[PDB]
RNA sequence: GGGCUUGUAGCUCAGGUGGUUAGAGCGCACCGCGAAAGCGGUGAGGUCGGUGGUUCAAGUCCACUCAGGCCUACCA
RNA sequence: GGGCUUGUAGCUCAGGUGGUUAGAGCGCACCGCGAAAGCGGUGAGGUCGGUGGUUCAAGUCCACUCAGGCCUACCA
């Protein structure tokens, strides 16, 4: 099921630095997470609690959709959610090869 | 201007291994890549020549968009883009934080 | 930007393996025949688009060039 | 899973930070008045949801517990 390029134009796939990260009191699999886009800054939920400790992710450069409708998960408010892939064994955040400042927009 | 999931399930985010990599003749910008999914490969057209040589994009595994509809660029056939970022600086490929299959889908 | 193809008599065209091999039909001029459409006979008509090569020998092979038609590239 | 709140007479409720202070309106019973809707008078009605504590003093404060209502979590 093939798409056009406004499909994939709607999505906005930002580069985001890491600024805070936490476990979620109560889950397993959760950690709330505060990131810089540049400009403005962004309060997350990701189930990656089980691959990624807390203190490995700060200062990291990760990649994330930024207008998604945001969600509110354990009575947090995501606004925004990071990608991660996975082949069913290990996990991976998504990160720019070489240093871009955070805010810079994929395409 | 902000998206529900389900306009983000439209998109078909992978990893992939780079096999071979050529500059394009006549073009300033282009590369001809093929790349691997795992199960099958991938013929993209990408204008990050004046960043990229083809030598050290060799062997690399990149995020790509797999389910776009082909284009035709400079006569060859573009099944799927691999994703830059740039912040008016330098520009980078996308990859992944540590190794995953090449196939692996984004989520 | 990169290709394919065509260019020979006034017009439409023939001329495979370089030599056999530059001709046909229509048209034109003249002489006959026919009621007419037409037919017979005798002729005239050629920078083989142009230039340079190759070869004992080039319309024919190679390269450059001019003109008409057509396919394709112009930046995930 | 985590919270907030209510529980007092048959019903709906008062008792605001421990003593003043367990009462009201409706309803019920009896006695009168009125043409009637109604009114006056006299009464009955209480495990202050249950248990253990604190204090000179507990409906009131603490802890445990039972029942009703509501808010919120349940895996980017």
């Amino acid at each position: 099921a093939l798409i056009g390029i406004e499909d994939f134009l709607k999505v906005d796939l930002r580069v985001a630095k890491v600024l805070s990260a936490e476990r979620v009191e109560g889950s397993e699999k959760l950690l709330k997470l505060t990131l810089s886009l540049g400009d403005e800054e962004r309060t997350v939920v990701a189930g990656i609690a089980k691959y990624y400790t807390p203190e490995e992710l700060v200062g990291k450069k990760i990649v994330i959709v930024a207008n998604l409708k945001p969600r509110k998960i354990f009575g947090i408010e995501s606004q925004g959610m990071i990608l991660a892939a996975s082949d069913g064994e290990n996990l991976s955040v998504i990160v720019p090869d070489r240093d871009v400042k955070e805010g810079a927009k994929l395409s």
